[PDB]
């Protein structure tokens, strides 16, 4: 029933908090309370289990965007504003422990199976992809100037968005965010 | 070769924790690139985790080198150091295909896994790099460079922030276009 739901929030908890290479089938049965004939049922291997934590973390990350991005009611840049302050606050409800999935898989690329890469610049991409449509809007009302290029502006964030969740899960505590946010805010008019 | 056998063990060691990471790479795993017995890893090092702070001290030490060579060359108006800086940097992970990233980068990223001594260590090196930022931002506020407007302490911060996630993202994508577009856009908070 919730053999598979297990299996994944466990997946979840451990590769956001750690990272892959840390964690074996054994601490993730244990973390679940689910038999290893469920783990094997659904997936072949460790890697196809990573593959399919990728996955479930976009759809998931995927909403949250939603959330954030679609609210009309707000002004584009307060958009982004209210995305970093509620990616914080679901940092804050396990003391920063917990970072990105993707950043921490990025960051291990090197012992990771090849597999892996494609579908981590998959995510990467979508995220920009949806940054760069906020940005334009941003344009639109005069939130962003006529002289800067929305794509580029929306890869820099990822790329400092990620160092800044990175910087915060290490010190274990928001003020990298802080920083990260309130200085690529002056890109802004 | 008997005499070698501490730089054999730091070199190897940097060479996996930059490409790999340290949860990935055991003991034997390095022994045997380092070609030394394991009585002479035990000579040194009394585990991995002293081994592991060991190398955050060697980097510590060689990276300083690296951060002279820009941020002292006086040929230079301080924003050109920086930019020289970026450009070394990426010279260097050039040279291995960007397999090879920032140590200090590798294990902040995997901090959940490591012994909590490492916290500190890690945080330390981040600290004097910031410290050595900001103080070059000083002097190009100082000669018009920079608006007076900044505040040198949180565009340091912010730099190394964005910086270690364009080292990530280098590595991730194997080539040099994460570097460049994390630059060119934080060279717009320039004057």
């Amino acid at each position: 029933s919730l053999a598979h739901q297990s299996l994944i929030r466990a997946g979840l908890e451990h590769l956001t908090e750690k990272g892959y290479s840390s964690v074996g089938v054994d601490e993730i049965l244990k973390a679940a309370r689910v038999p290893k004939g469920s783990f094997y049922h659904y997936f072949r291997n460790k890697a196809d289990f990573g593959l399919a934590l990728i996955e479930a973390y976009d759809t998931y990350f995927a909403r949250l965007l939603d959330q954030a991005f679609l609210d009309g009611s707000l002004a584009p840049l307060a958009r982004l504003r209210l995305f970093t302050r509620m990616a914080e606050e679901g940092m804050a409800r396990h003391g920063f422990r917990r970072g990105c999935l993707v950043g921490n898989l990025g960051q291990e690329m090197g012992a990771l199976p090849d597999d892996f890469r494609a579908a981590l610049i998959g995510v990467l991409e979508t995220w920009q992809r949806r940054t760069a449509q906020l940005f334009r809007e941003a344009q639109a009302c005069g939130e962003l100037s006529a002289d800067h290029d929305p794509d580029a502006l929306a890869e820099a964030f990822w790329i400092g968005w990620e160092g800044a969740i990175l910087r915060a899960k290490l010190e274990l505590r928001p003020d990298p965010l802080h920083s990260f946010t309130r200085t690529f805010g002056r890109h802004f008019v």
